């Protein structure tokens, strides 16, 4: 067991396990945003680094949207991606706190400019599981 937050996945597509309707993700990097993402641009940076690490990616952000997350989706479908998104669990204050908690159970940083943010800033676990009401970080670094 771990840490576990009521916030499924932000598409349906990001699914690997549809006998259970689960995103499960071993292994993967974590990224903390405390912002919106829309543009693919700014995320680049670290989508490159990730991809040339072969890990797999769990995005967690105020909210993913738009071209961003065509994008993101579009790709995992045809598998030249292998990202997860869900948003940020709490509201305010305590959206900000929560983040830096899931942020200290992984090993992460909550972004500094997300163009610039690299693995060393990322978080790690040793499984992640997404599903439409939920995310469980599972022993995190």
């Amino acid at each position: 067991e771990g840490m576990q937050f009521d916030r499924g996945y932000l598409s349906p597509y990001f699914i690997n396990k549809p006998e259970t309707g689960a995103v499960e993700l071993e292994s993967p990097f974590i990224l903390l945003a405390d912002k919106k993402i829309s543009n693919i641009r700014e995320m680049l940076p670290v989508l490159e680094a990730v991809a040339k690490a072969g890990k797999p990616l769990l995005i967690i952000a105020e909210d993913v949207e738009g071209e961003a997350l065509a994008t993101l989706v579009v790709n995992t479908m045809r598998g030249i991606v292998k990202v997860a998104a869900v948003k940020a669990p709490g509201f305010g204050d305590r959206r900000k706190a929560m983040l830096q908690d899931i942020a200290t159970l992984t090993g992460g940083t909550v972004i500094m400019e997300l163009e610039k943010a690299t693995l060393e800033d990322l978080g790690q676990a040793k499984r992640v599981v997404i599903n439409k009401d939920t995310t469980t970080i599972i022993d995190g670094v």
